[PDB]
């Protein structure tokens, strides 16, 4: 159901699970592409990004910059496994 | 292009991309979804459920697990996730309500 259409808490929980799992799941396929590749530029695109979507900017740079130096360490450990 | 496709870095660098901007588009409905929760909660301090809180974590984890990724590390993730989206919630309840 879309936010307007939720009725109570288990219809707006039913949404979030569902968002909050192809989150995951697209961060899953991120590592992918990651690994088979195998800061400063890639921040201002995604706090655009945020402002686009109504969010803000430097929480969701945050999150960004959490998840790209996690990603980056990974491919680092990655490497070395595989070479 | 899938990642066996992809044929340099310049594919995985915009695939990259889409990914990210798919995260954020969802991150923008999902405070949508949780704005639109604040009707049904009689009170600020009730926001969050801290049961609901409390079974939503471990659960966004064994997703991480289950799909190649660190349980600690995204269980952090979604920790700070629903933290700021109480806060913003918080905000939202006592504007309109
Ligand atoms: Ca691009």
């Amino acid at each position: 159901k879309t936010p307007e259409d939720c009725t109570g808490l288990a219809d707006i929980r039913e949404a979030i699970d569902r968002i909050d799992l192809d989150i995951v799941q697209a961060l899953g396929r991120r590592m992918d592409y990651v690994k088979a590749a195998s800061v400063a530029a890639m921040l201002p695109e995604r706090a655009r990004w945020a402002e686009e979507n109504g969010l803000d900017a430097p929480f969701v740079e945050g999150l960004f910059a959490q998840i790209i130096h996690w990603y980056t360490a990974e491919q680092i450990k990655y490497w070395r496994q595989t070479r």
